Order: C-alpha cells, then sequence, then structure tokens
C-alpha cells in the first residue's frame, strides 16, 4: 500500500527537480515568494505554453510536479492574498494539472499528501530524520512558516507509522488467538501515539501564530462552499462549468484516519456532517492510501475482539490506544485556539477551516467519538 518502516506514507525521500522539458513550470514554483510579493505571478504564469505531461517518468516524478503545479495554482487563484482573487484558471497550466490528476486519482487542487507529503528533503542523508537534517521543497511566502508547518506534520505522521508495521501483528493475533502478543501490539501502537503527541509540541517552536493564519492559511485554503469563489473555480479548457474542490487540511492524512478505523472508531459512520467530511477526504488520498484504509476496515473488528474476552489487560491496552488519540485531538484543540480562534479575533456566524468544516463543532464532535469508545471494564 506504499508504506514504510522509516517513513510511513511520506516518500522516502521524494522527488526535489523535474525533467527539463518542464522548466517553466519549475522556475515560477522555486520563486513563488519573490513573484507574489512582486506583483507579477500572475502575467508570469499567463504567459506560459501548454506543456504535454506525457515526458514524466515515474511516480516520484508526477507526485513532484502535482506539488509543482498545486503550489503554483494556490498562489495564481489567492494571488498576495488580499482579496483579489482569480475566479478562473489558465489553459495552459490548468489541463496539464487536470490531466495529471485524473492520472493520479486525486483531485486538481493542492491536498495533503502533495504539501506534505512530497514536499521534503534531507539535507545530509546520513543523518537521522530531524528538523535540522530536513528542509521543504517549497514555501509560499517569506516568513510564512512553511518549513515548520508542513515538516510537523511529516514527523508525526513518521511517528504515528512506527505503530502501522505493527498492524499485521494484532490482526495475525486475533486470527491466531495469541492473547499475549495481541496486548504487547496494542500497547506498542499506544506508546507510538503517545511519542507522536510529543512530536507535536514543536509546533509552538517553529511556526507563528500571526504568520499562519494570515499569510500561510490563505494559500492552503481550497474552493468548496467558500463565499470568495461560491460557484467555484474554472479550469479552462478541461471543463465546462466552474467544479468545487475542498482545500488542504491533515485531515487528508491516512494515518490520521487509520488509527480510528483500526481501534473501531466509527467516524464514518452515522451520516453526519463530520463522518460525510472525513469520509469524502478520502477522495483527496492517493489511491493506495484509500486501500490501505479500505484493507484495514475489511477486517474483523479488534473493538469486538477485546471485548469478548472478559480481560482486564487486554482491555487496558486497547484503552491506551484509544486515550491516545484523545489526548492528540485535545492538543489540536488547544493548537487551534492559539493558531486560529485567537488571530481571528484580533482582526478589523460559524468558524470555517481550510477543508470546509465547521470547526469547532466537527473536532469536537470527532474527539466526542473518540472518547465514546473508550472500553472502561466492559
Ligand atoms: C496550525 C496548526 C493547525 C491548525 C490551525 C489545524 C486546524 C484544523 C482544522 C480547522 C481542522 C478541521 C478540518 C478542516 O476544515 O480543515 C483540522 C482537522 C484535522 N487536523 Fe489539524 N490543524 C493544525 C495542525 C495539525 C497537525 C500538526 C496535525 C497532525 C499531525 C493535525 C491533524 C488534523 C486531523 C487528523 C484533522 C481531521 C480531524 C480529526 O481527525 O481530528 N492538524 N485541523
Ligand atoms: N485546516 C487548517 C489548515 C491546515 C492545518 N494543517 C494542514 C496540513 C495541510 C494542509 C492544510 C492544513 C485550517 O483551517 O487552518
Ligand atoms: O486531531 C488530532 C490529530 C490526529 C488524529 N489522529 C491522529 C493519529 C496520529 C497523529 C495525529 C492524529
Ligand atoms: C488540520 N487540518
Amino acid at each position: 500500500y506504499h508504506i514504510d518502516e522509516e517513513v510511513g506514507f511520506a516518500l522516502p525521500n521524494p522527488q526535489e527537480n523535474l525533467p527539463d522539458f518542464y522548466n517553466d513550470w519549475m522556475f515560477i514554483a522555486k520563486h513563488l515568494p519573490d513573484l507574489i510579493e512582486s506583483g507579477q505571478l500572475r502575467e508570469r504564469v499567463e504567459k506560459l505554453n501548454m506543456l504535454s505531461i506525457d515526458h514524466l517518468t515515474d511516480h516520484k516524478s508526477q507526485r513532484l510536479a502535482r506539488l509543482v503545479l498545486g503550489c503554483i495554482t494556490m498562489a495564481y487563484v489567492w494571488g498576495k492574498g488580499h482579496g483579489d482573487v482569480r475566479k478562473v484558471l489558465p489553459r495552459n497550466i490548468a489541463v496539464p494539472y487536470c490531466q495529471l490528476s485524473k492520472k493520479l486519482e486525486l483531485p486538481p487542487i493542492l491536498v495533503y499528501a502533495d504539501c506534505v507529503l512530497a514536499n521534503w528533503k534531507k539535507k545530509d542523508p546520513n543523518k537521522p530524520l530531524t528538523y535540522e537534517n530536513m528542509d521543504v521543497l517549497f514555501s509560499f511566502r517569506d516568513g510564512d512558516c512553511s518549513k515548520g508547518f508542513f515538516l510537523v506534520h511529516l514527523l508525526v505522521e513518521i511517528a504515528a507509522a512506527s505503530a502501522i508495521k505493527v498492524i499485521p501483528t494484532v490482526f495475525k493475533a486475533m486470527q491466531m488467538q495469541e492473547r499475549d502478543t495481541l496486548l504487547k501490539a496494542l500497547l506498542e501502537i499506544a506508546s507510538c501515539l503517545e511519542k507522536a503527541l510529543q512530536v507535536f509540541h514543536q509546533i509552538h517552536d517553529h511556526v507563528n501564530p500571526k504568520a499562519f493564519f494570515s499569510v500561510l492559511r490563505i494559500y492552503l485554503s481550497g474552493w468548496k462552499g467558500n463565499p470568495q469563489l461560491s460557484d467555484g473555480l474554472v479550469y479552462e479548457g478541461f471543463w465546462e462549468d466552474p467544479k468545487e474542490f475542498a482545500g488542504g487540511s491533515a485531515g487528508q492524512s491516512s494515518v490520521f484516519q487509520c488509527f480510528d478505523v483500526l481501534l473501531g472508531i466509527q467516524q464514518t459512520a452515522g451520516g453526519g456532517h463530520a463522518a460525510q467530511f472525513l469520509q469524502d477526504m478520502r477522495r483527496y488520498m492517493p489511491p493506495a492510501h484509500r486501500n490501505f484504509l479500505c484493507s484495514l476496515e475489511s477486517n474483523p473488528s479488534v473493538r469486538e475482539f477485546v471485548l469478548s474476552k472478559g480481560d482486564a489487560g487486554l482491555r487496558e491496552a486497547y484503552d491506551a490506544c484509544v486515550k491516545a488519540l484523545v489526548s492528540l485531538r485535545s492538543y489540536h484543540l488547544q493548537i487551534v485556539t492559539k493558531y486560529i480562534l485567537i488571530p481571528a479575533s484580533q482582526q478589523p456566524l460559524e468558524a470555517k477551516g481550510t477543508g470546509g468544516t465547521d470547526l469547532m463543532n466537527f473536532l469536537k464532535t470527532v474527539r466526542s467519538t473518540t472518547e465514546k469508545s473508550l472500553l472502561k471494564e466492559g
């Protein structure tokens, strides 16, 4: 399902530079801070050629092109970020992006898989994976803190993906009726999620609230139920009409949905607005990751197994994992308070996320549903 023991769902060292045929593309993406502040970005994209996508070799190259075309499309649509919006996207950039998006089974807009999972490099390949030894490929503006913002996600993915290699043990242990193995395995998955919470903490160090809310957040925004492009973005040449597509969010990460599926926390059940979002966001993941969540869903329920056995140590191990998810979501709400709610209040009905959710009801519903799945002695 394209999963690595070392790095998780991220590409193990993604493609940094394209074939030379797409040098028009790579120049605009690499120098986005300057071109946007100059006010000359839109002319530079409007004055382009319609480059055909046939000469992109493999998956790693196509995933860099997604990121290049995606970043460019955001810089073009939003502009300097003040209100001057572009409701129509040029035929020269839009058609190859739509064609590349249809080939990779993704929507034509920047997603988590682009701007986090394909948007990094190792400085000194020998040394271990960390904030000092890592750097993003692309930023949007100067002082947008995109290095810290994107890489904190990637490091939390990596921390959480230590658990993903334990999953086959869990289902093998249930199938073979091996209780002690299943107990050990669940505690290891809990241990990984606790360590993922510690990796989360550094967002305060590497990301400034005002920088995030006012500068960066507008470039991660999309155009599905967005007042600025209410009908949607027009992909000229490729599509007849405007088309709505949700903006980027960590809700588009597979790691952060898979533990709910693993543990039998039914976030996607019920038909309410939150479940609908979390399901819909699986179409904003690359197909291999969508299949991982699928495969995991098709397995027998760990929850049902644990409740059936009348076993305290097994229930407690299971609860460790659920607690860890509740801790992450509770902390994420504190991050939302510092990085959205307070910044929004210093700005001269319902607050909307970049993905389009009613964020405070949404997030608390998702945390609530997680808490309800705590067993507590059967
Ligand atoms: C400045 C930092 C952050 C802000 C302001 C923020 C804000 C939000 C918002 C508003 C949503 C609701 C969905 C939407 O409409 O977009 C959301 C969902 C989510 N965020 Fe974040 N977020 C941040 C960082 C993170 C990080 C670092 C992670 C994980 C490593 C994360 C994981 C999630 C997940 C998994 C969801 C989906 C709902 C859930 O399962 O709890 N977020 N976030
Ligand atoms: N949904 C967040 C933005 C966000 C947080 N983490 C992300 C990761 C990728 C893309 C977007 C995001 C907001 O409304 O502010
Ligand atoms: O909202 C908290 C973010 C989150 C949900 N599930 C996860 C699993 C691993 C790491 C972070 C998360
Ligand atoms: C978090 N989006």
